[PDB]
């Protein structure tokens, strides 16, 4: 009824993501590109190298848009989100929360509009610290935060509004939770699944305190946030009952657009950061580029992206080395398919070894080492790339690539506006080999002046 790809026999201190994606390319080496991890009798067939990979998500993209089961399900429910949602749902709502993120029925203010905004509160709050050192982790975490509150209330917040800080200790609970390493099943368990559960109800229980206050103003002919917005497709799409659109769902989807959209966000910040002080002549000419082209007065802004080759590519490659995510989430396929020499049953988890792609030798020479030329022809122009996923590929693509990539350009650009970065390490030591997680690339703790600009 179906045949899986041959792997190793099945039931296969401390092991991390880094180390998962690093075992899984050892067994390519064996097994080929297409092979099959058993777990007792759950088959995960695992996808690697661009070929497979660009085979199955682009070129039979709709027979692998489904969501893995992960780890585990949680009977708090998260599956009428997007992240961990599927079939129809999925289909409805990421279609939705894809537009409302492109400017249709949001107000007139753009997405743009808000990542700028923030862009000046940060680096406000930037030069509090005196130019004495900082650890950028709790600033760098704020602004991504705030940028989906944004979309999702219209208002972001001061960066002392307790409603914030609690909203964003909730968030980091969650993180030292799940970036927690694995063991055969992963490390966690002992007092921590229950308060996963606690904090999801709070989060929930929060954006429904606002959703009450939404309906209170609710106006077909002036939406302005996510929420407003939503409650809009609820009432055009009714008597079309039941709805893939309700409360239910707002309330998962929102949660979720925190959820994915901060700490990605942020830990990429933070190593995008770290990688400026370890490499002070890329940030040297970055930090020109940025003179030639934006000077001090103005916000930087997305029509400078493109006049700006050698800081495309730098974001491009902090994307790219850094590896956020080895493993991108897991898949599944939708229905049973013939995929190459193999029939995957309906059901079968998926799981895509981004390492593999990001970190090719062929299109990425030298792909260890951190390099801005990566993204560059010879002649230093900005290199597009085939095997550019940070943010996966197919129909489950990143539903925020185009913000994330907003909050990365906006963001490292004003912080290179106003200020030099003055490692306290010498960088020709500073160690930048990321700690050890449950399932993404995070960098190590370090610090950093802020220095106001001078030349
Ligand atoms: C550097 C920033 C980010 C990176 C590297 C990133 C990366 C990714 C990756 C690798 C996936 C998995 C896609 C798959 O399952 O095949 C993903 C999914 C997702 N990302 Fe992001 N993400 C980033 C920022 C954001 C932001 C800012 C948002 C807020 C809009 C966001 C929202 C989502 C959502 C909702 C999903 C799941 C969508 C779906 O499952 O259909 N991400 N992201
Ligand atoms: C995109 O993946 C994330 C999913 C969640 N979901 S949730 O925490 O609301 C839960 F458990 F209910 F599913 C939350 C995330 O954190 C805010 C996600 O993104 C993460 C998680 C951990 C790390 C680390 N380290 C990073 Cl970089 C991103």
């Amino acid at each position: 009824r179906g045949k899986l790809p041959p792997g190793p026999t099945p039931l296969p201190l401390q092991i991390g993501i880094k180390d998962i994606s690093k075992s899984l390319t050892n067994l390519s080496k064996v097994y080929g590109p297409v092979f099959t991890l058993y777990f007792g009798l759950k088959p995960i067939v695992v996808l690697h190298g661009y070929e497979a990979v660009k085979e199955a998500l682009i070129d039979l993209g709709e027979e692998f848009s489904g969501r893995g089961i992960f780890p585990l399900a949680e009977r708090a429910n998260r599956g009428f989100g997007i992240v961990f949602s599927n079939g129809k749902k999925w289909k409805e709502i990421r279609r939705f929360s894809l537009m409302t993120l492109r400017n249709f029925g949001m107000g007139k203010r753009s997405i743009e509009d808000r990542v700028q905004e923030e862009a000046r509160c940060l680096v406000e709050e930037l030069r509090k610290t005196k130019a004495s050192p900082c650890d950028p982790t709790f600033i760098l975490g704020c602004a991504p935060c705030n940028v989906i509150c944004s979309i999702i209330f219209h208002k972001r917040f001061d960066y002392k509004d307790q409603q914030f800080l609690n909203l964003m200790e909730k968030l980091n609970e969650n993180i030292k939770i799940l970036s927690s390493p694995w063991i055969p099943i992963i490390d966690y368990f002992p007092g921590t699944h229950n308060k996963l559960l606690k904090n999801v109800a709070f989060m929930k229980s929060y954006i429904l305190e606002k959703v009450k206050e939404h309906q209170e103003s609710m106006d077909m002919n002036n939406p302005q946030d996510f929420i407003d917005c939503f409650l809009m497709k609820m009432e055009k799409e009714k008597h079309n009952q039941p709805s893939e659109f309700t409360i239910e769902s707002l309330e998962n989807t929102a949660v979720d657009l925190f959820g994915a959209g901060t700490e990605t966000t942020s830990t990429t910040l933070r190593y995008a950061l770290l990688l400026l002080l370890k490499h002070p002549e890329v940030t040297a000419k970055v930090q020109e580029e940025i003179e030639r082209v934006i000077g001090r007065n103005r916000s930087p802004c997305m029509q400078d992206r493109s006049h700006m080759p050698y800081t495309d590519a730098v974001v491009h490659e902090v994307q790219r080395y850094i590896d956020l995510l080895p493993t991108s989430l897991p898949h599944a396929v939708t229905c049973d398919i013939k995929f190459r020499n193999y029939l995957i049953p309906k059901g079968t988890t998926i799981l895509i070894s981004l390492t593999s792609v990001l970190h090719d030798n062929k299109e990425f020479p030298n792909p260890e080492m951190f390099d801005p030329h990566h993204f560059l022809d010879e002649g230093g122009n900005f290199k597009k790339s085939k095997y550019f996923m940070p943010f996966s590929a197919g129909k489950r693509i990143c539903v925020g690539e185009a913000l994330a990539g907003m909050e990365l350009f906006l963001f490292l650009t004003s912080i290179l506006q106003n200020f030099n970065l003055k490692s306290l390490v010498d960088p020709k030591n500073l160690d930048t080999t990321p700690v050890v997680n449950g399932f993404a690339s995070v960098p190590p703790f370090y610090q950093l002046c802020f220095i106001p600009i001078h030349h």
